[PDB]
């Protein structure tokens, strides 16, 4: 009569990696790198604004195609690559600070600032900007001689932040093709605007000559922008060439700003976006995009890292155990992972130990509890996808990236491969620790054979074996029968 | 006859995390994350110079408020928010990196550029810049026409440096309020600066206009500054408009600059500040202010971060403490891991001195190993006053939200680690005791399955003594025991 | 008659560092932190090309000693200290983010513009740039006026990009010494020149002023840059003191770049670069130049961090080494772990193929997965000749040391990790050994407590072969030993 100890196996197995050794096929594992992407920008439950085709920028200067983005409101901010933001031609200077002031915004609300004039035309237009017929910017206004050569007046206007946020403050200073067109809309002599308050205090000069042709027109329209601190004034001092401001914008609150081209999904959910739609993962890392921003997993270099959720799979190793004096595992042992064989005078048995499997099952569960976790802490872009930005800072933040990469990289490698050292040598403890509780039980009525087995030097019927399995084994009630060899 | 070995135990332990369960009890554990604050600049056996009302930038130009730190020296500078750069309204070009330059100098050292003027005037003053009635920059002087208008004659004035160490070239240019008061000041036509030393070279040209009044007054004077140098000559060609240096400085040696709001406490002495006083710690980690500069332990999310220092805390790997040991003794207060005999003269509790001064010194061994001091320094590249350009500042957050994501995982992964090895560790010594002592009696006695061993024979106090201290012979109790 | 267990040990071992203990002897260990450094840039089948006395940006613009460089190719490009960018005294603007636009270029080529002018002068050289007698940059012309004192016509000319890659469009603003001299070069009055494209705009003006001489000329020709996209249309509008570009420079396509002092080696090959020569190793860390560029083992602070390769050595967690086994055998040489057997017929040691096999291929898969190639190419950000601005690059130095004490930190722990989980390994295969002659031996043999089996039968050289190799029958000798 003996009763046999063993654990579990299957037939195929995974393999995994370890500190010691590379492909060690345990019983089962799982996936710690997301490769799985939703080829859309989830926004359940979010105020999602798709600009389209306005440009970010034009929500504050308002471009016929911003008309309606004035005064928007969102938690999630999409920039499209067909968005422009001016519809004259120009540019903005620091712009991508200010989108990425923009992206966080929540919204912006637009106030009166309370611009009048004497003197001057009011009412420049092009057809670049058109919306009926020929228009202009809609938060801006062309200020132009009050006739044709006629001298530009020296003013000087200014502007209280009566609120608790601080205003955005855009300005537009006009590149004219020539000093005779800008003699033309603004009389001869030199022009300059002075912008001054308690944080900012800067100049500008138009600079007239020729420039190839952009939507049709030569002449360049660029934006300047600020930051009024509450109870600040802003003043200019402007004798032409100037695209003053009618409303200044304030902050709604918060939100995220993300560049992508698939569609929007108001029926999925998820919390991280980039350009080819939305992660989805509870897995701590993902080989999808380093650029992703939102609650995002740790992205990766390695495309898989395999985290052993099992016993090292031995069909037909610090304790000895698994894959050591047992020589192999029970394929047959579906009922759990240890279990016991015996074989007496009713013959061959097959069961299973509760207590060992439970134990090795909710550590290793608790290792996945620990491991599928949730950063909560939230990137955003200082990148741009659509227009790249300048090359210096954009090579540090690309050298930047790279090194957080390796990092990650590194420690998502080492983690996996620690991890299933542990797992495995875990197991093999717990086999080792059931091997050795049924020793201790026997006591003096059986002998080790060497390969996990308990020769019972006395009759052990099933209700014997069943004694041995629930620990209710009393060796006295047999240690003079078995004891008799 | 019987002879048991177990653990110590303790009624309330402390709850700690490991690689595989989350609030596992041990009997001692020790923070790392450190939390409390020093409300105070530990300044003690450092040069420290508490700028106040004086801004940084202010020191190379002189305002009446930096009249005494024209020449400072210090090893620790503070920056205050009441501070100021400027008595007259204006502001830096590159005031930023300008404070980085000087928070790190170790002082200022000033010296005559040697400018005579012949025609023009240089008296120019204001009733901003008040130290006797109305006065001016005490490192620049405001050159102005000769009489109340006309004219402005055109002059150029070179300096050269003749140190080895580079110098702090710093001018000023006027802007009026209106093309009036320029005219009224420098002449009607264009006025022009050009600043010359090559790997430098610029011109520079006023623009009148009005501004918001800052302290009454509507110009603005802003500041330059290029760095000479050795041998090389500086060139200003200019005909107004100009606020010209009086005095060039030089860099001392070496400081640290630290933005604070606290008072200065020169009884403490610590190497690590922020702008709400001063950490002084051991701990490795520091949730008190990412921003901190100097030698600091580095900053994580977690507030508390649990090192176990002790075993698993069992009260009334391996296998032993937790497995087949019941539980442990909360008598056993004279070590760690001990022996508790029965026998005819009474009932025994002793303590081994090798395991638990074993397991001491290995757990002692991690905290010499965690608490280590970085002797890396780092410096001030943000501003808690005058907030940076948006976009460096968006770089700089960033990387440093970046980096604090790696040390907080770091954190989190080491302690849970070397708390998983250190119970791991305790388990493995309190088996090895107890092969010892099973090996120690061979056949003389039997594992009753709980951590004891029935001895088959009789075995007083001296025996279960020898049995302690290693000194039990199993042939004296053979013949006896085997009977059994 | 008995048969212990042990394993070797040497005379003199070697120190590491573990999780728990500072100075454990070890029998063998490797170094992980990379230190020799070979002092030449080994460019094995790579295509060099040394700039020499040439400036990296002058083979844009063409000084005298960029002539052969006009259109290099290269997949390894090296600056030298004495290189310089102009003949002309000069500089760029953004000059750094040029250098690194030329460094991964992998070359330039050049195509002509197809600029024709009328009534002005396109003959301007200079004394400076010295190919025959007085000569220019060979890719730009000096635009001028015919008189001393004549005017120079307001001029727009435009380039139209006709390939399918960007073109870098490089111009040149003079400035004079004097008022005089620029009215002598380029008429009079305000000059001003516009270059205007698709994602540029701009406002280029002159600054005549006294400035001190290099090279003996006190003037100063800057240039400017530009990236055309294909099928954008650049457009120049000036009116005097304009450099006019000759032909456009397109990428060709990668390499690297690189700054350093030391001579090129055509015979080694390496892909670890820096300032000192080449690093050539494959251990994961270094501890040379935290600068270095290429595919570099990581730097860290640390110029030491030994990894065991061996058992801890004991000489004259698991309990076997350095536990009950009191101490190693010096004198097996043939293996780890080893068999000792006393009888009758002599004395004898033998070696365990198995464990000893086993332990090697352990740490063997812990030496082919710390030893790996990093395949991540890091390029040159910083400059160790001209320096960059002193924001950036405190910022950029800020971001290296973070980094820096990252990986120091993460090679500390690692190295201490291993070294601990490799000493428990060994420790764990010699208490397996010996845990498998225990269970071989069943019931005819004692176990002596210090490593030994004390075996109650007469066992002879056979019967201890027989032990070792696995097939010792224990029922052949049972009812011998039983009885006693
Ligand atoms: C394998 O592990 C995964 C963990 O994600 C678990 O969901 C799955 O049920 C496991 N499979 C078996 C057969 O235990
Ligand atoms: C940074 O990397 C991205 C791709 O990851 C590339 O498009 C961009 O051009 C890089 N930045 C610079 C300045 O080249
Ligand atoms: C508990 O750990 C702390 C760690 O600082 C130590 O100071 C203290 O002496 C320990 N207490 C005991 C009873 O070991
Ligand atoms: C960076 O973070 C600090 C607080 O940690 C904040 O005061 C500052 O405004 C942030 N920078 C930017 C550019 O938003
Ligand atoms: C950055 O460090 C290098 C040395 O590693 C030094 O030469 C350089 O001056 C530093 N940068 C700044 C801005 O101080």
């Amino acid at each position: 009569d003996k009763i046999c100890l063993g654990h579990h196996a299957v037939s195929n197995g995974t393999k995994v990696n370890t500190l010691t050794e590379r492909g060690v096929e345990v019983v089962n594992a799982t996936e710690t790198v997301e490769r799985t992407n939703i080829p859309r920008i989830c926004s359940k439950g979010k105020r999602t604004v798709d600009l389209g085709q306005c440009g970010l920028l034009g929500t504050i200067t308002g471009p016929p195609q911003c008309d309606q983005f004035l005064e928007f409101s969102a938690d999630l901010i999409i920039e499209r690559r067909e968005g422009s933001d001016v519809c004259y031609p120009g540019k903005f200077v620091n712009e991508e600070a200010l989108r990425q002031i923009l992206r966080e915004s929540g919204g912006i609300d637009k106030e009166a600032m309370g611009f009048t004039y004497s003197g001057i035309r009011t009412n420049g237009a092009t057809s670049a900007c058109r919306r009926s017929g020929s228009s202009f910017y809609a938060e801006m206004k062309w200020l132009l001689s009050n006739t044709d050569n006629a001298a530009f007046p020296q003013m000087t206007k200014s502007y209280k932040n009566t609120r608790k946020n601080p205003a955005l403050i855009v300005w537009g200073i006009h590149h004219s093709v020539s000093t005779a067109e800008q003699t033309k809309l603004y009389g001869s002599g030199n022009k300059l605007v002075t912008v001054g308050s308690s944080n900012y205090q800067q100049s500008f000069v138009p600079s007239p000559g020729a420039r190839p042709q952009v939507n049709g027109l030569s002449g360049r329209i660029d934006f300047h922008w600020l930051m009024l601190n509450p109870n600040d004034t802003v003043t200019f001092s402007f004798n032409g060439a100037f695209i003053a401001p009618d409303r200044a914008s304030f902050l709604r609150g918060k939100s995220m700003g993300i560049q992508s081209g698939v569609q929007v999904d108001a029926d999925c959910e998820g919390d991280c976006y980039y350009s080819g739609g939305t992660i989805i993962s509870n897995l701590p890392f993902q080989n999808i995009d380093s650029r992703a921003v939102g609650k995002c997993p740790r992205y990766v270099k390695q495309r898989s890292l395999l985290l052993a959720t099992g016993m090292k799979n031995v069909p037909e190793g610090l304790f000895g155990a698994i894959a050591g004096f047992i020589e192999n595992g029970w394929e047959g042992l579906i009922d759990g992972w240890y279990g016991f064989r015996h074989q007496n005078a009713q013959g061959e048995g097959t069961a299973a130990d509760y207590k060992s499997t439970q134990s090795a099952i909710d550590q290793i569960t608790g290792k996945l509890n620990r491991l599928i976790e949730k950063t909560n802490q939230q990137f955003e872009l200082i990148d741009n996808e659509f227009t790249e930005v300048e090359k210096q800072i954009g090579n540090v933040i690309n050298w930047t990236r790279d090194s957080i990469t390796e990092v990650w990289s590194y420690n998502a490698e080492l983690l996996v491969a620690m991890e299933n050292q542990h797992t495995i040598d875990l197991a093999d403890s717990e086999m080792d620790k059931l091997y050795e509780r049924v020793k201790r039980q026997l006591r003096e009525n059986a002998e080790e054979d060497g390969t996990g087995c308990f020769e019972i030097f006395h009759k052990c019927d099933d209700d014997c074996m069943a004694s041995i399995r629930n620990n209710t084994y009393d060796h006295s009630k047999y240690r003079e029968e078995a004891m008799q060899n």
